[PDB]
């Protein structure tokens, strides 16, 4: 019948739900803490950079592969170094201060990445592939998300040395990200303020996302490592999955990998320096 | 031709963009000390309660809870939001016309907002959408105003009376969307501006002092304006009145029975 990965779904989105009415029933027991605030902010800055990229698109209605590759090397370089850096590295930290220090610690954000992945690897796995145009919208609108719920995530604390950077080069990430979403949307044939109409509303799972990250990280001291873990793997899988494979879309693998190291080496400044 | 309410609404929008953007900054450079977990709490309770009025997919019982909560809404708007709101203007400028100039500009400007965004609701169909899901904005708005100061005892009440109004509304959506799949998941997406608009109902009544009791009655103006123009009028398709005149008459003496306690 199934593979497992609709187990891994099934136990992931178990997971989230119970994560985030455990963070609901913790938020209906405390008060006077901040830390949705920035959060909040922090998804609104992702929304304003996406539909800033979109509006983009307005002008540069159509843009060569080789700046494609580019701009996706990029936003997947910046990704993958604030999953390691802003998520796991600080996950393991915090994990390290209840469980660990030491493997105890790596098993909790372990628990949070396997869930994030199988997530996401579970709603790819249910995508068909009744048409193109409102599957590939559906799933545009949704891309965000995971990266409003790392923003969410790694404001739990309210700590701005740990969301500060993640939520800066996740804004820088959703320019390129915003543009191209656009101009694919305009490429499936939807007219150009229809595409970036679709691709600034993609920008609001940021803000939502955040909620929803902030959620499911607050019900329990280690529901913030796992959420950390879940992030990372989410992201790292949707970077390896939905990302880099377009930054191959005429073989400026050169291009695309200047790109991505060029992100990787930017988000590891922004940690340096906002840190 | 394009009559003052081109007018209103530019200056009413440009208000809100205003108000948000002195929240932004307060926020960023302030030590602010505004409330926004209740809200967001309050936000997806209404996004929640819209998701399951489109898995409801006569009217007579549909006009029953659309007049109960416009009921709740109309008392919620008096006795948590207006009221309120000129004691918080009381507590700077007034009271007395002093005060209550803080809010009518606030009533006004959620008026005007409301009065504008019904102007336009072929493929116009993506202007129907845009609107339906956008319907759901001021709702949250009038939600994180009510709890921007993280009084209970007004934003339980509001909020409760959009939760209720939430679920016909799904219903309503879903159904005016027309199979029903793809209508039900944008009616279930359009109460996401719900918890969307309580950040910018908290946003744009936390810049300053006087911010909160115009929001407060841009809230209540906008609410009052859903109420009047769409919810109550909705019901005269269907049979008669009566019945939601039932409704509002029961939904209002709760509410200000619960305000009561």
């Amino acid at each position: 019948s199934h593979p497992l990965i609709t187990l891994g779904l099934a136990a992931s989105a178990a997971g989230v739900v119970l994560l985030l009415v455990a963070g609901i029933v913790n938020a209906l027991t405390g008060e006077n803490r901040v830390h949705v605030g920035y959060a909040v902010l922090g998804g609104a800055a992702g929304f304003a950079a996406t539909a800033l990229g979109a509006l983009m698109a307005l002008g540069l209605r159509a843009i060569s592969a080789r700046t494609q590759d580019a701009m996706l090397g990029f936003a997947a370089g910046m990704m993958l170094a604030a999953s390691a850096f802003s998520l796991i590295l600080p996950g393991l930290d915090a994990a390290g201060t209840i469980v660990g220090p030491g493997p105890a610690a790596a098993a909790v954000v372990a628990l949070g990445l396997g869930l994030g992945v199988l997530l996401m690897l579970g709603l790819d796995y249910f995508t068909p592939h009744v048409n193109r145009v409102w599957l590939f919208v559906l799933t545009i609108i949704l891309h965000n998300l995971p990266e409003g719920m790392a923003i969410g995530v790694s404001f739990a604390t309210g700590d701005l040395r740990i969301g500060l950077p993640l939520t800066s080069a996740i804004a820088i990430q959703d320019v390129p990200e915003g543009l191209a979403v656009a101009l694919a949307l305009r490429a499936v044939g939807l007219p150009i303020g229809r595409a970036v109409l679709v691709a600034v509303a993609s920008g609001l799972m940021e803000p939502l996302g955040a909620l929803v990250g902030v959620g499911i990280s607050s019900g329990f001291a280690l529901a913030y490592p796992i959420s950390m873990g879940l992030a990372a793997g989410a992201m790292i899988f949707v970077v390896s999955h939905e990302v880099i494979p377009e930054t191959h879309r005429n073989g400026h693998e050169t291009t695309a990998t200047v790109g991505l190291m060029a992100g990787f080496a930017l988000m590891m400044f922004l940690d340096t320096a906002l840190g």
